[PDB]
């Protein structure tokens, strides 16, 4: 149906969990879906759709950068009707209270790049989580009783940062984490009416770098929890 | 003890909820606080501190526009040592389903100010309420049981915009409303490591403009239970 | 007749001095105009219309702020067609030779705002005062024989600028003061084609801050003499 | 040794042929390689390294989008010391005279993101492909006598761009066609002291979209060809 | 001395008068000066002194283009230690009130050049002519009694503006004309403490264009005797 | 025909070679041109026409800065239809490989000007030097076996840049040298379906800055023969 997908309307759940790693979306469905079926493999994006406590669930990778989650978003929510779009995966922290396997809620996310320029009139448009959804993760997060940080992400263009006197503004912020894709996803829900939030689990801390699995499985409940919720 | 403000550290609560009208919040401080004592009044700011339900609660006036409640939030969160500004007040509705007398609850705010770009090296800040003071307000808002809106706010620096595009855009991003203050007062309390979070009653509307102080009461009610749990 | 101002056309003169204190805007029609009467206090704003040596005269608060005194400007020429919005008020020197106590008069104000950028296709909009009214203004003070400096102003959005190095930039290109206003309300004068001005007294000096009400006296006096002249 | 990359430094050539499917840089290894073996598959990344006419080359995906193939681009110069980039693939012709299936060498690659920027003072910095590629790239073309553009190239980081006329503009100016990575690989390899390039066989048309892979084949037949000649 | 100036310290008097055409520079010199001297033709430039009624002046060309005059201008003040550059020559009118063969003095020049956001850390610096030059230029005008106007000008990057909107703009907020290098000039005699300004007459309009030597030598009295003044 | 040519269609060869300064075209056209005829002297641009080898070649300066050859290039293009403008002159090495009296051939320029941004929608518009003039220039280079060294060159809008951190910036992504026309002369090339390109001899280095007519002589061989090829 779609450059970057086979498939077609209807053989993606309405609730869609993705993360950049395509082996660790195929993981994702073999490990926690029942009856996972490849509903699109185009560019080895590992797109699969089965079930989670008997709903459709679907889980697809997006690859890294804001471009990238940018692509498979609104082919998602414009071709094959998709409603909620939870972004799970890694990220690094920033703020120096968040340590490596933590886990992050995130209320929104800034950026660097100029995408959310160009949608919006070259002025400051604040990438939100869609309140519903980062409700549900915090909720799932309480009823699983996993402690889990809430707040600010930022959404970097470059992994390798030129500007070092960035990571220690964002602390000053308490920027929680950086990651590659929230800030471009949440204004793209926006537009299609629909929603969209992020959790991820701390892989490695940019202020100074410091049972890593633990960390990720737990996330993976509170997403798969909050997607039933949802 | 500031260039705006005559009183001293300890004469304001821990929690002030502000508004743009001086004459609004000396109305606010004479309505619902008890006991409420003018502890500044530098430019008819009208600064006043009482309480409410036995606690300390502090009202006053911020001005129009980010420029003016930046000055009296960094000077609240520094100098009086202030923990919690939750501000009160109106806003023009932009999305169609949005009408006036409504009430919203701001989950972050665009602008197309520049202050933001300017604290943070010219990138995108999310300009995000605190997480508390977004849940608190929602939970104040459900145990009335008064329906509010929660979502996307824009604090524009001209009330009168030359750019008359800019409100179909971003009513095709949901934004709810439109107000002068909030994605200065957000960073701000970032900053200091302290809570910052609006509510405010549709007065207006921008796209088709169409018992106002019932809608106003009702918000009123809203941002001061809130403020007592926290 | 308008958001801000319950007065009607013709209730302002066609001359409307103007200061960021509301208190000081009383004061001043108190001290200086005849049979002043309270034409508008819609936000405890202050507006008065009284008479000066026989012609009418009104002043009025504008807040703090380039979005603050835009709202009130575009009215008064707009709605209430003023012809000649003076802003009286205080100002920052930058300037090393220019000492606390000293009037400025701009001829124009740079600005870190993005007001004057969203007006003009993201060009350089050079925030000019009116010739008229800086001539009058410096004839006023001639012929008062008042030691005035006359040159660029600088308003800023943040009264607390993180830009710490911003104060010495500006300091090389000889900017006599900063306020927050100037730069907003000249391009709106440009606009109406009607006429606006600025004429301050240094309150303190932001790179070494080292009797205070005669220097204001005293730019009163050149104001309201200027007034006149026009 | 990477976040991105398992193999360690040796494993891949010092000549790199880079594109965004994954499964492209599969096939490609297994058609065009002898003795291909897989160096590195974090991500399903698809890291080949074999031998082309004697000689060492890898081919491996690089995603979608700058962000993505800057990560990649900078590890291999840095990391794993490689020389050449040639980047293959497919891309949307822009100018009027391009139909589908042409094959396009890019001498320059503009783009709206905002990474070169960031990485230059704000400036314009021109993402130019190396000189020596760029003609390694048309001799090939011109030995194998196979009909290739030469000329600007544009790298989006909107696919779906919101800005409908921009793709009118770019076909005044002569674009030849978009893709989303060159802009960000040159001026990385220009970092390195490095070379990068380009070439894109048209797989649409964005101003009118009108024996594929016939296409395919000779554009890969020049990259190889061009590699042996670097 | 200077890449641009074969002249010594000494040889340019402390004022001299610019205009784009180096021939007109030299007729000046021919027509106005006594005992004018060649003091520099680098680039053939035409850089000639002598004197009127007595005193030393200076008439050079400076190109067209505000990086043109401002390499002039800069080496100028610093190494020629000029005080005083009074630009006289030709520019387009933008306002409909405003007629070919009309005189224009600049009370200061709006610009679409990125130059002053370079020196002004990306904000608004407001281009404004040295308020002493503007007096002379006007006084002179009144004392010569020959009709002037005075305002806003505006120095384009783009004799040929693709942007067709910003004429009727600028129309809309009074800019009186444009030229090419006032914009450059102005902050450059800021930065060295010392003055300039600018005065032409109108050679066509660009918003309608409809004995044309008359009006440059009543333009060319003016700045002759406003130098005299200065 | 133009505000700034008295020649006429038909007066220019289809080939034309600019230098900054016009004293330089009169000596290239005296040196080189066999019967150079003047064909434009507006503003002592000095535009002549003559022959090379049998064919019909012009001359002509272009003053300093984007916005003077920007004039120049685009009423050739346009009025009098030339085809190629190959840019001849002087720049100043940035790499420190890059020694005085060198020559350099542009594979395009980058800048600090705003003019491409302009005509480019905001956006990264990469000044490209036409392919087949940077092949002619490289195979003159060849043919005549005259060192060239090739790549990225740099159009300054400040010849004395206030910001001295972006020499070395330059020389970090290997920029080769800097000049003042070439970022604005390559885009309007593209604009007219024509072609542009840029020659330049060392004249100093902005790093270390270290006969010079013999480089000169070369560069102007290797051009003048390029033309031929053209
Ligand atoms: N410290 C970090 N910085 C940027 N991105 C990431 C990530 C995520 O993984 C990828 C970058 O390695 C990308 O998809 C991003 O979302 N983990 N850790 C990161
Ligand atoms: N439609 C509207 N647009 C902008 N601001 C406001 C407001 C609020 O009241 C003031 C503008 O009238 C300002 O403080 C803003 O926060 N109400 N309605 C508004
Ligand atoms: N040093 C300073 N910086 C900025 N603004 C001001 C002012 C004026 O008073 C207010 C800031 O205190 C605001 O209205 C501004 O115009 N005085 N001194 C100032
Ligand atoms: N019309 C088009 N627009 C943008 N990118 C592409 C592409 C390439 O394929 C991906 C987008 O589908 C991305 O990697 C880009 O480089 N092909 N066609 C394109
Ligand atoms: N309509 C116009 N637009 C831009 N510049 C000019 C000029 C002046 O002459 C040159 C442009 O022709 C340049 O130096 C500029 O200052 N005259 N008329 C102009
Ligand atoms: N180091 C340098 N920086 C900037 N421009 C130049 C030039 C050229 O000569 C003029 C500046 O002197 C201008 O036309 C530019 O293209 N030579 N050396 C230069």
């Amino acid at each position: 149906a779609t450059p970057h997908n086979s498939a077609q309307v209807g053989d993606f759940a309405e609730t869609v969990l993705m993360c950049g790693d395509p082996l660790r979306a195929k993981l994702i469905a073999e490990t926690y879906l029942e009856n996972p079926k490849l509903v699109n493999n185009v560019r080895g994006i590992q797109g699969y759709t089965g079930t989670y406590k008997g709903k459709p669930i679907s889980v697809m990778g997006h690859g890294m950068g804001l471009p990238s989650i940018c692509i498979y978003a609104e082919e998602l929510y414009s071709t094959y009707k998709v409603k909620t779009i939870i972004r799970v995966g890694t990220c690094g922290a920033i703020d120096m209270d968040i340590h490596t396997r933590d886990i992050v809620i995130f209320t929104s996310a800034g950026t660097n790049s100029k995408i959310n320029r160009i949608r919006f009139m070259d002025h400051d448009y604040p990438a939100t989580a869609s309140f519903d959804v980062v409700c549900a993760l915090v909720d799932a997060a309480k009823e699983l009783n996993i402690p889990a940080k809430v707040g600010k992400g930022f959404s970097t263009d470059l992994f390798y940062n030129p500007q070092t006197e960035l990571a220690q503004l964002m602390n000053k912020f308490h920027f929680l984490a950086v990651e590659m894709e929230s800030a471009g996803l949440f204004p793209i829900a926006d537009l299609y009416g629909a929603r969209a939030g992020c959790i991820c689990t701390v892989s490695d801390h940019i202020l100074h770098h410091e049972e890593r699995q633990n960390s990720f499985q737990n996330m993976m409940k509170i997403a798969l929890e909050a997607a039933i919720k949802l």
